[PDB]
């Protein structure tokens, strides 16, 4: 190899190319050898990570490895019994199936004869549940989620007792997931409850059941249901380590969707990692003034410093207080928590494809984003520079600093920023008139740069559309193929009969690619064996 | 109407997006109602009122902003609120573009058949609300054989029109073999 | 041709300055020149930012660099397109 | 010396320039003196922008010995 790469390299490129047109040949493919559905496969995978490698043919090799998918979509096609359609999804468990899951043949999955067989395994056990409507399952969640409690306990004794079937079926693990999240969801919301119509008291209020205790013990104690979602954050979080584990480290920095969602985990532990430090804190001033302080009312003692701060209100808490640093991880913890609902919209029908619109678009704005932030940069640094020697002269101290520059540009986005940030006290028209013109200048550019990105995403926009939907809700289903109970309830603890049909679907698909290749050419051969006879004769 | 059905369903989903933040941010801010110096986040219901009219800009960006020496609070709100609006605008992106390729005599026939129920609505509603108060086989059988034999004709005729040339060639390589 | 404009600007308000500061040294004798009542062109340098002329050089020379910081980052246009990702998304811009 | 292809590029001919028979020869003129910096990562050639950024005063002396030297040629490179 290294020897041919010496010299002529381009032909050596050539001679790869035209080596794997050769095998990536419907007809050598068939005719190779034995499992052609699966030489197919890995074929193409190959051809793939070769586009990938190359980055100079990737045409070629695109094109190559589109003619293993259609080779492997149309054997499968050609199946008309069940037992074909079994031998093709699994060789001598769909183990094609999810090997053509990872090297993303997309058709081979969304083939109509391959749904099929998907959805019997996905809704057994339960026949008459396919047959209902989306309100009647929307109602067998909402029974799933009230009545969820009372079936776990049966769960022990549902191995011997039938409805254990009907439980451990993948159409009931997906409902119970997506009944336990709403549960999840309710909670936070429940635990936002007696302040949805606000607040009772000021803060500058101390309000304590007792004389003798500290005012931040009654603040910073947990509440029944804030125990109760710690429990649920520790199983997820030990769920995902136990996934850390075993797919390695490398691999599970890989996906961006991961990243997010165990950061968000993690968010929630230093959000109540800081609230538990709070409390120990807290206890222990209370158990300060009961073991030294002898009095009935803790008002009228003069506490040491130290043991008298955590007596104040809201108003002289430090800036860097444990619980404010608690409150703030939590709620961006809460806004994360709605998106993964991610997780449960490929299954609906009417909401499934329009999920995957919505997260084509987002790739596409990463790459806008960097050059936003190209830009946003540019007039932030240019903007900050003018007006950094006018912060008493100016009426407003919009760019006065670089934090202040890029909070005034980037409200500019969505006009919730002024156009009198550009004007001085003094009488320097130069630099005001100059101000204009650069801000001027950044919204037309924003505008432009809006425009180019709403029209780059339509033209990125183009049965295609249908056979990815299916692809990603196909996705879905393994996974509950072979994840029992919800997150909460988790810490409880001769060639072959095979080798003939695949002979005889072969046969098949050189026959009909034989036949459509002369039905095709049914007048180029009649008229060749006609001019044989005007010579013989 | 067409774009209407499409809107309810990233309706739904502008829905969930709103209630994210809806619930997101009334968390953060709900405990400084007499600290904000406007409530926005102090309310449930006031939450759903400043992120709902945020989506047409009638709302203000001073909303994230406390009286108190709170920098770890005020920023956080200006991250989310920050992040919320480019998401709702990815989100109307998204549904703007979705809706042009939802597009595509094909225009001209549906409102012909949406005119043509309207015109069926009046054939057999005299006068107006207002005023409604006061109290062998047949001479059918025939078109259809003879339209239907007109069919059969035409699909043969355009069958044979599109093989006129593979089915004379048929003929003559038969007259070949017999002589 | 701005960032020269803007810097030739700077540099001739340095000369201006430097001059009023020669002719305190050179005549007029005290430790501090705060107490020092100095001729009107002398004791014009002397003013802080609010008594400036609107016209002034080092005014001139601080809108002109601005304009050219922005301007500045206009040149990564000539590096994206090496970038395979942000290639194609700059044509088109 | 690309003749024809500097010629191609004055008079607009994108897709003889672009075609796979042509993109291949320049690839080899451009990686040049370095063949494993072609099969590192973007992150990787990101590295390497930033470590020739912290070094660039570093090499920049260097270049009168260059000549003699090795690193010279990886230093004279089109895409160094
Ligand atoms: C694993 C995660 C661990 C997280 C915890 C780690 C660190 C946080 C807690 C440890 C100490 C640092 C915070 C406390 C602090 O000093 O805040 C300072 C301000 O800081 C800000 O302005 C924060 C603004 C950025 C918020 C977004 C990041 C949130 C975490 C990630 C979100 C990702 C984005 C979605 C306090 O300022 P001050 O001195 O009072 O100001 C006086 C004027
Ligand atoms: C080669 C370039 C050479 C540049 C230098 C050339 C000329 C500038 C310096 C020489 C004298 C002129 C400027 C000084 C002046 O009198 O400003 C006057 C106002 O002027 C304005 O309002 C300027 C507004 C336009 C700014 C955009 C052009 C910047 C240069 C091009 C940018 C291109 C766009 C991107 C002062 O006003 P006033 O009397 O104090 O007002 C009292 C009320
Ligand atoms: C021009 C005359 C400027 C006159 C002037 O002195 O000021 C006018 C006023 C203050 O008197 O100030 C203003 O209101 C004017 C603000 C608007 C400035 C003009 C619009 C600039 C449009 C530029 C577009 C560049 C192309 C887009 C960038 C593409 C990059 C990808
Ligand atoms: C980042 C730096 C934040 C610095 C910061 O601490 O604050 C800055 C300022 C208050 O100092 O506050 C602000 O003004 C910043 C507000 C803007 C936040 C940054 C923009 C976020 C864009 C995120 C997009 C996510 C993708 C869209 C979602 C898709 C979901 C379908
Ligand atoms: C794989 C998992 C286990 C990773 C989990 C990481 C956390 C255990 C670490 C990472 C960041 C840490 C936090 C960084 C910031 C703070 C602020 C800090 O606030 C203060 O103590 C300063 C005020 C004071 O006490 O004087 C409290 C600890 C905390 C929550 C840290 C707690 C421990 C955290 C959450
Ligand atoms: C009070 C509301 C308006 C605030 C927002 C709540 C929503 C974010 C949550 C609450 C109930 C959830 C729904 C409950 C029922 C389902 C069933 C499930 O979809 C299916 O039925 C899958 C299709 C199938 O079963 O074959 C998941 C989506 C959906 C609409 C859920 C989507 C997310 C919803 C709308
Ligand atoms: C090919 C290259 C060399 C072209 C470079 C052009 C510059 C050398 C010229 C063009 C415009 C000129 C500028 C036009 C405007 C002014 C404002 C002027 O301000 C004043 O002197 C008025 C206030 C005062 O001193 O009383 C200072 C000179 C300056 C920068 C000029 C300096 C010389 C500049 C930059
Ligand atoms: C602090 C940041 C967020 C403010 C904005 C800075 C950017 C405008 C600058 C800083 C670093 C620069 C990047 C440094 C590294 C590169 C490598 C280079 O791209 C390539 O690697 C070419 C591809 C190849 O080598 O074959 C030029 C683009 C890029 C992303 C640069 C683009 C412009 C960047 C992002
Ligand atoms: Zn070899």
């Amino acid at each position: 190899c290294m020897e041919k790469q010496r010299h002529d390299s381009f032909s050596h490129s050539r001679s790869r190319i035209n080596a794997y047109k050769g095998l990536a040949s419907p007809a050598y493919l068939s005719l190779s050898s034995e499992d052609p559905v699966l030489t197919a496969l890995e074929l193409s995978n190959e051809l793939a990570k070769l586009a990938n490698i190359e980055k100079e043919f990737k045409n070629d090799y695109r094109k190559l490895s589109m003619q293993c998918k259609d080779f492997v979509v149309g054997v499968l096609d050609l199946c008309r019994d069940s037992e074909e359609v079994e031998a093709i999804l699994n060789g001598d468990s769909l183990s094609r199936v999810k090997l053509a899951i990872k090297y993303e043949v997309k058709k081979f999955v969304a083939h109509p004869n391959c749904q099929q067989q998907l959805l019997t395994i996905w809704y057994e056990n339960l026949s008459g549940l396919r047959e209902q409507t989306i309100a009647i399952k929307c109602l067998v969640v909402l029974v799933v989620a009230l009545g969820l409690p009372f079936l776990a306990i049966g769960y022990w004794i549902a191995p011997c007792s039938r409805l254990g079937k009907i439980l451990r079926s993948p159409f009931m693990k997906f409902v119970a997931h997506a009944a336990s999240f709403i549960i999840f969801l309710g909670l936070l919301v429940f635990n936002a409850s007696d302040r949805f119509e606000g607040i009772t008291t000021l803060p500058n209020i101390t309000v304590t059941d007792y004389p003798k205790q500290i005012f931040r013990v009654k603040t910073t104690q947990f509440t029944w249901t804030e125990m109760l979602i710690m429990v649920w954050v520790l199983g997820m979080m030990w769920s995902e380590c136990k996934e850390l584990w075993l797919e390695g480290p490398r691999e599970y920095i890989l996906q961006l969707w991961n990243v997010l969602d165990f950061g968000m985990l993690s968010i929630f532990i230093a959000a109540f990692t800081a609230r538990f430090l709070a409390f120990l804190q807290a206890t222990k001033a209370q158990q300060y003034v009961d073991s030294y302080v002898q009095e009935s009312d803790l008002s009228e003692v003069t506490l040491p410093p130290e043991i008298q701060y955590f007596t104040y209100a809201r108003d002289k808490w430090l800036p860097s207080d444990p619980q404010i640093i608690s409150e703030g991880l939590y709620a961006i913890a809460v806004v994360l928590s709605f998106s993964r609902i991610a997780y449960i919209l490929p299954a609906n029908e009417s909401f499934g494809p329009l999920q995957i619109s919505l997260g084509r678009t987002v790739k596409d704005i990463f790459k806008f984003m960097v050059l936003f932030i190209m830009v946003f940069f540019a007039f932030m640094i240019g903007m900050f520079i003018l007006y950094s020697y006018y912060l008493g002269a100016k009426v407003n101290a919009a760019f006065t600093t670089v934090e202040e520059s890029f909070k005034t540009l980037f409200w500019s986005i969505f006009g919730l920023s002024e156009v009198t940030s550009v004007v001085l006290k003094y009488d320097h028209k130069f630099i005001e008139n100059i101000g204009y013109v650069l801000y001027g200048i950044y919204n037309v550019t924003m505008v432009v740069v809006l425009l180019n990105m709403l029209i780059a995403m339509i033209n990125s926009s183009y049965d295609d559309s249908d056979v990815e939907w299916k692809f990603a809700r196909s996705k879905l289903w393994l996974s509950y193929f072979d994840k029992t109970l919800p997150p909460p309830f988790s810490l409880v603890p001769q060639p072959t009969r095979y080798q003939q049909i695949m002979k005889r679907l072969i046969k098949r698909y050189v026959l009909k690619a034989q036949v459509d290749k002369e039905n095709d050419e049914v007048n180029e051969g009649e008229l060749k064996e006609i001019k044989q006879d005007i010579s013989s004769l």
